[PDB]
């Protein structure tokens, strides 16, 4: 087990569990590179340091998630608000079956534990303003083609709507036996939608399929 | 009481710069000028400390919430909706008592310290259990919606108010806690909420007592 023979995927898995059972703070390179059966030399092959780790474990799931609700603006399709939906239910779903994304989810959730340090702040303040830009996106397209209530702003929307997800997801965090990630996401996304989208446009409570491709 | 005080105000300028982890006793002692034999009279540990912090804010919020479901007003919407609102308003206002509101929200690093999130899920559970009482009141005066059901827009209320604190946490300048809080509260309360039982887009008066 020569430091160089570490692959970067085993690395950002072994840092990922150190980062989910001991928490950002108390991580390092050594237990990272003990973790996925090396030393600290093997996250150096990859890594400068553990910064450059974190950001990597997150731009894993941030990347897909993002590709996933750029898609729901496409003027391909007819149905942004479904899109949105699809998208966001779908992920609630996995975050609520999957412990490892929910664990990755729930790192940058906790954030920075002091004013010291705005490492996962600005990891945090990138995503957020990702999201928002995606979702206003398809906001705007849903206002074109008529389905949104008379005034709705798309950007005031998108805000609302980050809001009141963001809260469940912090819920959840703190209680899941009070705050249900799939069922309390899903009534957060659909009130709010509700706000700003026509009636009629999709029907509240349902389970989307899966967007497509 | 009083040097009671004096530690919890000089553990919130350590809490915040510092972290819960890397803040001890003797630290906090210091700053707030005192000796250690001191310090342990009143908190033998940082938790029995960062409990003392937290409930010095988080009580009296608690009092204010319980009021708006008092049996004694007939406006529970209004009166929940003003605390909500007022309090926003506030730590906009106080960085002080914005910080210590940090402090509660933040979250500890790793899934094996617990004990303040163990306040956080005490809090979390009394912060819900009042908005619900404000609701079920409402519902009972005939304020909310034909089926609306007070567990569930309480629930509502309480993420609306987490997205927003949290969102300002992160992006002082994306989420406006005064301007954003009171768009979210008065969308998330209309949903649940008859139309004319408050008056959205205002700050109203303060309540009494
Ligand atoms: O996009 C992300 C950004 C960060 Cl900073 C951390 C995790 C991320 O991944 C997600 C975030 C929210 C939802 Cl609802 C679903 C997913 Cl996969
Ligand atoms: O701001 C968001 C709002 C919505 Cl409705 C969905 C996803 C969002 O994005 C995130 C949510 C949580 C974390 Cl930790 C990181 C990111 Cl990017």
């Amino acid at each position: 087990k020569e430091d160089t023979q570490a692959t970067r995927e085993g690395i950002l898995d072994a840092a990922e569990a150190c980062f989910h059972e001991h928490g950002v703070a108390r991580t390092t390179l050594e237990m990272i590179g003990a973790r996925a059966g090396y030393t600290r030399g093997a996250v150096y092959w990859h890594f400068k340091n553990k910064s450059e780790v974190l950001a990597a474990i997150v731009e894993r799931v941030h990347l897909p998630f993002m590709q996933e609700l750029e898609r729901t603006s496409t003027d391909q399709r007819d149905t942004p608000v479904h899109d949105l939906r699809a998208v966001m239910i779908h992920s609630f779903i996995e975050l609520s079956e999957d412990e490892r994304l929910r664990k990755t989810m729930e790192i940058m959730l906790r954030s920075d534990a002091s004013a010291n340090t705005r490492v996962l702040t600005e990891m945090q303040q990138a995503g957020f303003r990702d999201a928002l830009d995606r979702m206003e996106r398809a906001l705007r397209r849903a206002r074109d083609l008529g389905q949104l209530r008379e005034g709705a702003d798309p950007k005031i929307a998108a805000r609302m709507l980050h809001a009141t997800v963001l809260g469940v997801l912090h819920g959840a965090m703190v209680e899941p036996e009070l705050m249900d990630l799939k069922r309390d996401g899903m009534l957060a996304l659909d009130m709010t939608l509700a706000a700003y989208v026509k009636d009629g446009v999709f029907v509240p409570g349902t389970v989307p399929e899966p967007l497509p491709e």
